[PDB]
């Protein structure tokens, strides 16, 4: 009962991530994209996209380690900023 419904790492590199995920079928302001090390280790670190697209690519990560990816999309209707239910994944650098 997620938006994005579904979320997947499509390009890897040593020190960076490719990331795609579906177009929902409502209307989204904004994505918030959001990673760290999975294990609170390293506070987490965000950046954010149109909600236009759908693809992003993450920097300046760590090789060989185990990150966290989140995903929110962001509304803004009548007057207020809110995000449906966000969608995670966990992907070994």
């Amino acid at each position: 009962s997620s938006v994005p419904t579904k979320l997947e790492v499509v390009a890897a590199t040593p020190t960076s991530l490719l990331i795609s995920w579906d177009a929902p079928a409502v209307t989204v302001d904004h994505y918030v994209i959001t990673y760290g090390e999975t294990g609170g280790g390293g506070g987490s670190q965000e950046f954010e996209v149109p909600g236009s697209k759908s693809t992003a690519t993450i920097s300046g990560l760590k090789p060989g380690v185990d990150y966290t990816i989140t995903v929110y999309a962001y509304e803004f209707y009548s007057g207020e900023y809110s995000h449906f239910s966000p969608i995670s994944i966990n992907y070994r650098t």
